[PDB]
């Protein structure tokens, strides 16, 4: 059926047209991947003859709903790959019993917020890619407290309009040593002030969204910061306004990534020089 890529251990099933998951497989198995397969469901066990399943591809498989302890067996698995999945009900212990995840892929899973997102017992979670959905705010729920080794969020092309300091909340009681944050292609067009005050980040993606401006000082608490995308925005460069941008994106042209223009002429942002 599937394609032997190495004995017991990884395996190629997608492209051939299976409801469940396939019995006929090693049961040292590590690495699967049935992606573009119409699963449709994914029952309690779905994957009991995997209990060294460590790498899960189930990609495109047309499934609409995850029941409570769909991977209860999975104690071993790091990486599970859901990307393209029409989900339509999630279960609130759908990821049940994966103890050891790593990174979660969701991209294109019809995910509509991160509060009914049962992903809070997950402590070991490094890599949460959400791209792609219709996340509207950009408000992290209490339980985003436990995963204290999330070093890595990518909310990019969802539905965030605005960044509000009580979105980050959460994040001032776990630590996040370096913390990789990618808020890309949102149609976001708002930022509060201190949004981000005592506040730990790596990387900061803020390109192709609809900013105009932001808050003076927005950037202040940030020395940990190391890379930061800000790049295809309507900057708007009249004087004073766009003042402590212009001044910081020039005294720190290193970290930032492409290049923030203005809107109407053309100019980096770092260019400009505001008079006093
Ligand atoms: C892939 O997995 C298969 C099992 O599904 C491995 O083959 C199996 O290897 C064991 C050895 O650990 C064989 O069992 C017994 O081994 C002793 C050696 O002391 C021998 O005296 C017995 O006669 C018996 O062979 C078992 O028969 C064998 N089964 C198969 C599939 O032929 C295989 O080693 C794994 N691939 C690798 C990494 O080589
Ligand atoms: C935090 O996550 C842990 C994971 O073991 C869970 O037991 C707990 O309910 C969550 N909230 C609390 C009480 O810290
Ligand atoms: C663990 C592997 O699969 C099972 C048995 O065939 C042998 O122990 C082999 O080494």
């Amino acid at each position: 059926p599937c394609v032997e890529v190495v004995p017991n251990i990884t395996y190629q099933c997608e492209e051939l047209n299976f409801y469940k998951i396939p019995d006929n497989l090693p049961f040292s198995t590590k690495n699967l991947d049935l992606s573009f397969n119409p699963l449709r469901h994914l029952g309690s066990y779905s994957f009991f003859s995997f209990p060294e399943l460590q790498v899960l591809d189930l990609s495109r498989c047309e499934i609409q709903t995850i029941e409570d302890g769909a991977y209860q067996s999975l104690s071993h698995l790091s990486t599970l790959i859901l990307t393209g999945n029409p989900i339509q009900s999630l279960a609130l212990g759908a990821f049940s019993g994966l103890s050891s995840l790593q990174k979660l892929v969701a991209v294109e899973t019809n995910l509509a917020s991160l509060e009914n997102f049962p992903i809070g017992h997950l402590k070991t979670l490094k890599e949460l890619n959400v791209a792609h959905n219709l996340i509207q705010s950009f408000k992290l729920p209490e339980y985003f407290s436990n995963l204290t080794n999330l070093e890595h969020l990518d909310l990019s092309s969802n539905k965030i309009q605005s960044i509000y300091c009580t979105d980050l909340r959460v994040l001032h009681q776990m630590p996040l040593l370096n913390l990789s944050l990618d808020l890309s292609l949102n149609p976001m067009n708002f930022i509060q002030p201190g949004a981000f005050k005592e506040i730990r980040l790596k990387e900061l993606a803020l390109d192709t969204n609809q900013l105009k401006s932001v808050p003076d000082g927005i950037f202040d608490r940030l020395t940990s910061l190391q890379k930061i995308w800000l790049h295809t925005n309507p900057w708007d460069c009249s004087c004073p306004r766009i003042d402590y941008l212009s001044r910081w994106l020039n005294k720190n042209s290193q970290k930032e990534q492409g290049s923030a223009k203005c809107s109407g002429s053309g100019k980096p942002v770092r260019s400009i020089i505001c008079p006093t």
